[PDB]
């Protein structure tokens, strides 16, 4: 421990210098940040990222629940058939057409999760989460109120104030008062708990007036298995899609909404979602932007790396150990009078939508050159 | 402790980069629809090359360059400045009173004598025209609408150089034009009787330049021939390399007895399809016939507004004047021409001229001109390139 | 001291009068150069266009207009938000574990070193220090140039750290004829690397045609493992002006593949160059090895051996080899801006082993090292591709003389 | 007295401009021949550095007066021997080609005019175009003369043409045939141009080539100035462009007043007090030594034979000439009368004892081809005297 002593009096030097330079870069980065703050793509009160929690692709996830495990061969099955066949053909896995009908049968429960994805034997197969990109997901059947608690260990590139995070622990919590017309909702975890979630009730039909509500409940931990308390943390609520008969919206959050300026994203009732226009194709129902890729400039704003992502995204300053969100799906009609909509000709706002949702909740704000707080203050090391 | 003040720097660079990065997208898409419509565009030109009015080979027009008005004047030469004073007195006397008393500048009947004294000449240049106290004068430039012009007294081989900036309108292959430095030599192979030649050099460089060896009487196998030097400037003050720019010389008159033309010129001739202007042995002009007036010497039309169909070709506005315009594909910084004015037995033997019964080809002309060089093609429907290709933004790097 | 100014402008300008008039003497020279070699290279590029379907030709006849193959002198200025090493731990390391075998034969072998030897914090160094076989080490050979002399920079790299070289004192480079002047070259851990351990060494070598040698190797294979680095780089003119590349060919060479290991490029900027004949083609936004091995004759698909033996064409694993194209492809590219991943994956990460060749008695789910020797230079290798070496060149502007 | 007083005031209110013109170009010459020093053994610069005080470049609205010994030729005459043998099929082309002119058509007692008249391409021939010209206007008045006798030209109504600032009114030069010309015939038409920088054309063509030939013409000139006064040269450099040497033929300066002053990496040279092409031929590049070719085609710098050519100082020279009267004889000849065969340039496929045409285009003016040579225009003004 003399040696150990030694070594971190040699290190403090260096690591006390590298803490102050970032801090004057910070301090740097935020004052021009604030003659920006109400241009595009730029948080409207400037604030650095003490939480570092971009991508865990290596990540290990352990599951429980008080619902089904599915067998991998079972989600396999499902996707081979109805509404996801085609496609499946064609060695895409397409979620969100995903049938859950052909998971609800007493053959198709686990009792262990299994993982699922374009690895192995689907190495080389695409999906709509990834595009070509290896994705693997443990896969549960929920009803009204049943939960999957997710563990994800194995983390290698996230940090809150310079503090290795080592342990998330997420609980998944099928909102009751959802609205979807089907018994049971597939859950697809993700490994890398950046990408979040799949959440499905969807039956191969669209359901007028429907919802799927996720309710999520996590806490940090840090490399001694210590809860981390969050200090106004910035975690990211991106890709909040509103099409024409459709919103898509984080609600029932522990912490404080962050406006990105010029994002369809706001907040109106407790609710975060896009709040005045539609966000799905440019110059429909007030949308700035396509969130898919075509020939105009600045469409397929609905991606990881897309420089205008912000456009579909916002952030919640969070605090403390424990914190909340509630994400999901829900008919335009259950947030308001069909007299408040857009109308985009041709398209009936009554429309049926699928209840189905893919979210995540992460430290990757999409608003431009966030500064980031990676080091801590050094503590001097004590002589044994 | 100045780590802060390159922080400071680089952080305002990131957000321009930002600001750059953010616009390439809309820019580029901007240019490739721009290409595209272009494109297009010359497809349907090719149908119609060789009907009246049309560019016989179809061209796009990268030099945007055709009105500047605000632009500012600035002028060296090696001849003389002329008072406002003296030009105002030129004027109020001789061949151009009966005009100036009715409240019009008629450049074209200045009597330039009354600019020859010592007390005319200033130690700068000072501008003149229908401005200020003579706002509301018509001049024979623009009628009722406004110009300024700069006044040297030059002999043969004499020359001034005019630079203008503020400029507001005016590209080249989608770069804004910036600065254009343009030197106006007397030639000396000019035949005009007198020793002197007045430039009137116009503030908005697309108006170009009135010169004169004029002195009150016309001459008989006269001319007075203009050469012109130019480079265009980018915001930066780089010169602009012209990529198959096309310069437009419009108003080439020709009438019984005289010839304006074009000739010393880079660049190729560009035919107008049923325009008089052709070339002939290097020289752009009228070649087959006169363009003064309908049924005289094989002119289509009439130059000045009358009671006939296509009169009045000889305008900035008329729909065919093209009748009196050709151009020059040019490339390349540097660009020149020499533009002027010659009795027509300068140019061929009576034997070679057209016939109009009861007028004398030999008839003495005035040794004046007014042309002007500029992007203003008189061509129909020639697509203009207005988008330069963008190139990404490179990130600084952090202190 | 109107006279004085006047007299040091009117200096300046007789000066640049003399330059006007050597620049207007040769542009006639110039203008004849650069068009004769357009006609050569056009003619060239005709003659290619009935080729492009043999072994070793571009299937899209282009012109090289990427200068980029020789710079043993380039100097080497590094940063990086990872640890510099100290050339004596990096000694240390060679001289210890799986590379003390070569070391103890003074052979510095890069893919042998067990980088656990870098991770101590005495190792750290507070700027770049070179290590390599020059100086008390000149008559050792390394495995990137045999008994040619190489040296190298050295960092320790978490996932998501960089090290970004810039590279000056270059002499033999040009890019649309354009002299190039200095290189800035940012070189990324990918996150999504699946090496076991934390840390990643980069040795960057002094000669920018040469590349990186990255290695998350800790002595023992890994099964499932990748190691991928991410490559953006801007070029700049003698001015310090970017260069913006105009269909420049960027030659990625040596994209080695065996039963359990594949070495491969993606996530780049511009479009893919085939070479006919090549293993090299191009699947799912990655450039690699498709369809068969390139190492061993006869295993897996490979027509020929990477490394030299009695078999013809064996060798083409090298700079000069004349088959060196069979495990080479390009990537055209434009723009000031360009990158590039390149890294080594274990064959199950890339397709499923039912779809992988068969090697009798070589098992395809072997762990390899995660670790890869490569660079990205203009030594397409293709045969006969043309060069542009000169520019257009533009008239000269006569200065103006001084008033006063 | 009388209005004096009104011109003392005028050259009084003008003599502070006149004397900051001449000294702020005073500094500009310092500052131009301190930069040529270091550029003097550099292609195209002169290899002695100096400023040119002869401005005196173009005249072409000069008006020409003409006296002769021999006989002035009608304008009819000249064009009727246009019109006939070697040069008629560019005269049905409209093109006045001066090097094929057969003279012996204007040996008629019916081609004697009483004094001089201009041809050329004016009037009924305006659009026309000739050898010296293209398609700019030139016009000429033309004598026949014997060996021995001569032509005087007086040139006045000079626009553009100065010495050390002091304003030419006038030139009389004396054109006479050198009796030692080689020639075979009796007779040489002489051309001489209105625009006096334009020179002469010198021909005694008959319609063949000849073997051991030259035409030789001695050139005696003195500038005047606005009273009349002759100019006295100081160092002025007089240009001899346009030097031509192939493989059987030699122009040449020679008999001149002054000095040889060498343009670096020019042909033309001095030897045996002769100013031409002296080691190399200067016609078709690669062919007997010549860098560049004469004539325009697809090679850098062909075209070097021309008054604007950038590289037009590959065959000039230049004597650097003092005094009121100067003089120069400048000719064709052929090679083998200048040096044996065994010294000359082998151009394979040429013979250089092939037959040439005894003609010759030549201007002696102040147009140096050297590049960036300083010009003095302007003379340091003299106090004005005031009246009585």
């Amino acid at each position: 421990d003399l040696a150990k002593y030694q070594k971190d009096l040699a290190d403090y030097p260096v690591k006390l210098k590298a803490y102050e330079d970032e801090q004057t870069s910070i301090k740097a980065a935020l004052a021009e940040l604030e003659k920006h703050k109400n241009e595009d793509g730029n948080l409207t009160e400037p604030s650095a990222q003490n939480l570092v929690y971009d991508l865990e692709p290596n990540a290990n996830l352990s599951l429980t629940t008080d619902g089904k495990f599915l067998k991998a061969s079972a989600v396999d099955d499902a996707f081979s058939k109805s509404t996801s066949k085609a496609k499946y053909d064609q060695k895409i896995l397409q979620l969100d057409d995903l049938d859950i009908t052909n998971l609800e049968q007493s053959n198709d429960v686990a009792s262990s999760m299994e993982l699922y994805g374009n690895f192995g034997d689907k190495a080389g197969w695409s999906t709509t989460v990834s595009n070509n990109s290896q994705v693997k997901w443990g896969s549960v059947l929920l009803e009204r109120g049943q939960s999957a608690t997710a563990t994800y260990t194995n983390l290698q590139n996230s940090y809150c104030n310079g503090k290795k995070i080592s342990k998330i622990v997420y609980k998944y919590t099928v909102d009751p008062k959802s609205k979807f017309q089907g018994q049971k909702v597939w859950l697809g975890i993700f490994t890398d708990p950046t990408l979040g979630v799949f959440a499905s009730a969807y039956t191969g039909q669209v359901e007028k007036n429907t919802s799927i509500f996720i309710k999520n409940e996590f806490t940090f931990y840090d490399e001694d298995g210590k809860p981390i308390n969050f200090d106004n943390a910035l975690l990211s609520v991106a890709s909040l899609n509103r099409e024409h008969n459709s919103i898509e919206m984080a609600k029932d959050y522990s912490g404080k909404f962050v406006k990105i300026s010029g994002s369809s994203i706001g907040e109106k009732n407790g609710m975060i979602y896009a709040t005045d226009t539609l966000n799905f194709k440019q110059g429909e129902g007030g949308s700035r932007w396509t969130m898919y890729k075509n020939s105009q400039a600045g469409s397929g704003w609905d991606s990881s790396d897309a420089p205008n992502s912000w456009y579909g995204a916002g952030a919640i300053k969070m605090s403390g150990p424990n914190n909340y969100v509630t994400v999901g799906a829900t008919s335009a009609t259950n947030v308001m009078p069909v007299s408040d909509m857009p109308v985009v000709p041709g398209k009936d706002n009554t429309d049926g939508k699928k209840p189905n949702i893919w979210y995540s909740l992460n430290g990757k704000i999409r608003a431009v050159n966030v500064p980031k707080v990676t080091k801590e203050k050094p503590t001097p090391p004590v002589k044994p």
